[PDB]
RNA sequence: CUGCUCCUAGCAUGCUACUACCGCGUAGCAUUUCCCAU
């Protein structure tokens, strides 16, 4: 027969390239849910001037830029940890920036998959913890 | 197929300790022999 596509399981490279299309779902969701949020009711100058210069630096820049990229990766390291397996992952991540919309939530993981591997990922499946005591 | 762990066996190496003998080296103690012509 002829395989159409998708990862095999007898490779020896399954588990890392999982892990790495695991990071970058995470970041474009990301990416995708701060550019979606109006300018006019941002909280304190940084991020605003953060997502103006994302903008510019995606669609307007043609080569790439370091600096920016540099920054963007602290910004996440701050307000976004992610521990990693094949395929799973468990994430902290700041509770107040996400009830503006400023970083990834579960909604925005729905959208990045629907659009990105036309699969509808029920929230159901899903858990959400607020507490740290348990783990 | 990758990663983690247990257990067993063997090997090999390194290191430590013990025992024996050896000789060395040092020190002490003590003795045994005592010499001759062309």
């Amino acid at each position: 027969y002829v395989k159409p596509g998708g990862t095999s399981s007898g490779d020896a490279t399954t588990a890392y390239a999982n892990s790495v299309f695991n990071i970058c779902q995470a970041v474009t969701a990301n990416v995708n849910a701060l550019l979606s949020t109006d300018g006019n009711k941002i909280a304190d100058k940084y991020v605003r001037n953060l997502q103006h210069r994302l903008y510019e630096c995606l669609y307007r820049n043609r080569d790439v830029d370091t600096d920016f990229v540099n920054e963007f990766y602290a910004y996440l390291r701050k307000h976004f940890s992610m521990m990693i397996l094949s395929d799973d992952a468990v994430v902290c991540f700041n509770s107040t920036y996400a009830s503006q919309g400023l970083v990834a939530s579960i909604k925005n993981f729905k959208s990045v998959l629907y659009y990105q591997n036309n699969v509808f990922m029920s929230e159901a499946k899903c858990w959400t913890e607020t507490d740290l005591t348990k783990g």
